């Protein structure tokens, strides 16, 4: 590290992410459960997977982000399956695309993105929700696969 790298947010394709500047490779894949991850809230449950689908018996097996509403029982998809995942200024990032969309002024289809981050000791990661439900859901994941 120089300290002179620009911040830049690369991105890597099925599961993996790799940077060129820096010389970083990871792969997410053992850290993908294909049953999946899953976050509660008192508004909503959340069920995410690093790359993929998330399992659900309630969620189509084509989403990779997807929330059970506990206050009101609906379900809505963050985002379709998918496996991208980015880095950005040594902060691995995982943004699922195509989700169910909301009243708001761009029309966006409902987007998660998590933010694995690497604090000091952690596994694979649970991944934990932020506040934002607003539009952008990001999700706060402590991994110490995050750590080069």
């Amino acid at each position: 590290e120089a300290e002179a790298e620009f911040l830049s947010r690369t991105e890597g394709d099925n599961c993996t992410v790799f940077d060129s500047q820096a010389g970083f490779s990871f792969d997410l894949t053992p850290l993908t459960k294909k049953d999946a991850y899953k976050v509660e809230t008192d508004k909503y449950e959340f069920h995410i997977n690093v790359c993929g689908p998330v399992s659900v018996g309630a969620c189509p097996p084509d989403s990779g982000a997807c929330q059970v509403s506990r206050s009101d029982r609906k379900s809505w998809n963050l985002g379709r399956s998918n496996a991208k995942l980015s880095y950005y200024d040594g902060m691995i990032q995982l943004t699922y695309r195509d989700g169910t969309p909301y009243n708001n002024e761009k029309r966006t289809p409902r987007a998660t993105l998590i933010t694995f981050l690497c604090d000091r000791d952690a596994g694979v990661g649970f991944p934990e929700y932020q506040e934002e439900d607003n539009s952008t859901y990001n999700f706060r994941w402590y991994t110490s696969y995050a750590c080069p």
